[PDB]
Order: C-alpha cells, then sequence, then structure tokens
C-alpha cells in the first residue's frame, strides 16, 4: 500500500485550437504487480461519461506500473469552467481515491498585444529580432504564434506567462528573421490566441515603410 493519483489539466494550445484535442489525463502511481488494475470513472460536473481511452501500463524502474486515462474534454466546456472529477478504483485501495481539476477560476482579463520594431542597435545585424509584448491577460492560458504572408515564422522564441504584480500575466514572443528580409518592408504578424480575446483571437503586424 498503496497508489497515487495525480490529474493534469488540458495544454492551452489544445484549449484553443479547434482542430486540436485538449485532454484532462488522470495518472495513477504506486500500482502493484499482484493487482494491476485500475478502474477509472470519470465525470463533467457530476455526470459520468464514458468516453475516456486508457493507455497500457507502464513499468516503472521503482518495480510498478504508472497507469493513465485520458480523457477528452469539450473546447467549449473546458473554457465554460466545467469540473472534470477522476475516481480511481484499485484492489489495494480500501476506499477509491477522487481528483477534481477544472479551469482557472478567476475573473477573464483580454490581453493588450503590442509590437516593436527591431532596435538601431540590433537593426544593423544579418537578423534582426521581432518582439510581440502580451500583457495583462488572464488566465495564463495562451498561444502566440508568428505568420508572414498567409505562412508561419517559425524562428522565434516565447517567454512563459509571467505573473505581473496586479495579478495578471505578461510575456514576450521574439522572431528572429534574416535583415534582409525586414529590410525589404515585408510584412510580419504576431498572433495571440485567448479565451477573452474578441473570438479568441487577435493579431498585430509589424512592418518597415
Ligand atoms: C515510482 O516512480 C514513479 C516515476 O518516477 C514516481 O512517480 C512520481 O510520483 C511523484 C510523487 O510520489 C509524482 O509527483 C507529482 O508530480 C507532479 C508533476 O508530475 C508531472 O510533472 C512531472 C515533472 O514536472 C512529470 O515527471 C510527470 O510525468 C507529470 O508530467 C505531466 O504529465 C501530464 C500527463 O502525462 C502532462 O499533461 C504534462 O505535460 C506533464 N508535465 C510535465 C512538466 O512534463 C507535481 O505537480 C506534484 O506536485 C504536486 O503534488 C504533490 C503531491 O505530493 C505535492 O506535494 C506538491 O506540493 C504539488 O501539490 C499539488 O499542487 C497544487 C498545490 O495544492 C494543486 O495543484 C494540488 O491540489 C496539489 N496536490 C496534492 C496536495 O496532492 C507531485 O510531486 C510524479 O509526477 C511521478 N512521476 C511520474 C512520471 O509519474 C513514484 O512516486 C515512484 N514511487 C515511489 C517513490 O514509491
Ligand atoms: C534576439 O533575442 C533573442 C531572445 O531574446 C536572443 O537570444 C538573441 O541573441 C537576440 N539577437 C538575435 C540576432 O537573434
Amino acid at each position: 500500500g498503496g497508489p497515487s493519483v495525480f490529474l493534469f489539466p488540458p495544454k492551452p494550445k489544445d484549449t484553443l485550437m479547434i482542430s486540436r484535442t485538449p485532454e484532462v489525463t488522470c495518472v495513477v502511481v504506486d500500482v502493484s504487480h499482484e493487482d494491476p488494475e485500475v478502474k477509472f470513472n470519470w465525470y463533467v460536473d457530476g455526470v459520468e461519461v464514458h468516453n475516456a481511452k486508457t493507455k497500457p501500463r507502464e513499468e516503472q524502474y521503482n518495480s510498478t506500473y504508472r497507469v493513465v486515462s485520458v480523457l477528452t474534454v469539450l473546447h467549449q466546456d473546458w473554457l465554460n469552467g466545467k469540473e472534470y472529477k477522476c475516481k480511481v478504483s484499485n484492489k489495494a485501495l480500501p476506499a477509491p481515491i477522487e481528483k477534481t481539476i477544472s479551469k482557472a477560476k478567476g475573473q477573464p482579463r483580454e490581453p493588450q498585444v503590442y509590437t516593436l520594431p527591431p532596435s538601431r542597435e540590433e537593426m544593423t545585424k544579418n537578423q534582426v529580432n521581432l518582439t510581440c509584448l502580451v500583457k495583462g491577460f488572464y488566465p495564463s492560458d495562451i498561444a502566440v504564434e508568428w505568420e508572414s504572408n498567409g505562412q508561419p515564422e517559425n524562428n522565434y522564441k516565447t517567454t512563459p506567462p509571467v505573473l505581473d504584480s496586479d495579478g495578471s500575466f505578461f510575456l514576450n514572443s521574439t522572431l528572429t528573421v534574416d535583415k534582409s528580409r525586414w529590410q525589404q518592408g515585408n510584412v510580419f504578424s504576431c498572433s495571440v490566441m485567448h479565451e477573452a480575446l474578441h473570438n479568441h483571437y487577435t493579431q498585430k503586424s509589424l512592418s518597415l515603410s
């Protein structure tokens, strides 16, 4: 004795993109070789659901199994604050273990998005940094990408959301492009996906005129 349960929320980009699959993951550790069977029961706002997929158990190096149940959440249900409950049953458990999860509960706040052209010190060089400042958003769940002429620009680094003095979040996204591309006057756009924006999406464009 005995097993432990950990419940994980979906990835932010999965929650914000219609083509992606947002999943809540119920992980059971310390499952015995003697009694390796785990019964998973799932509830959405107290209502039982039967659409979760279990994965084949894995032997840990500490000679125990790690057993996982993955529940697909509806994009709208997750955003509307529905509660996801995982109930775990196992013979080595006198009473089942339950864990509940839902989206962060504070008041949603819309991100403010600003673009920063390369600084004269930054601009003289071979490759230039284009910056997208995203601040004042809540919850921290967000997705920031770059684009030009309808195609993704992949040479970017986005900082993790940082908790600010007023309890909201902020981050920077920096795209590195060849100076020649920026200098030419090509339009680079910063894409921001967040629940509180109108239509959960905004974009800010940056170009040298
Ligand atoms: C046998 O060996 C096993 C494998 O090594 C080992 O399993 C490990 O067991 C420990 C505890 O014994 C368990 O620890 C918990 O880990 C939580 C994070 O797990 C994440 O992230 C880690 C690394 O950061 C990864 O290794 C995990 O795979 C898992 O990854 C996430 O997985 C999901 C689904 O797969 C993905 O969607 C995510 O992308 C992914 N993230 C990453 C970064 O990869 C960690 O959060 C836990 O801390 C919290 O719970 C503790 C419980 O004791 C608290 O003490 C601690 O304070 C934290 O509290 C929680 O946090 C908040 C505070 O209230 C609230 O959210 C919660 O209410 C609260 N919970 C409470 C109080 O219960 C925690 O340390 C490891 O995850 C696990 N590793 C794996 C791989 O399974 C076994 O223990 C070994 N057996 C032994 C030693 O006997
Ligand atoms: C651009 O900014 C990134 C991230 O802040 C940094 O690592 C890099 O060295 C800067 N300059 C260029 C030319 O990318």
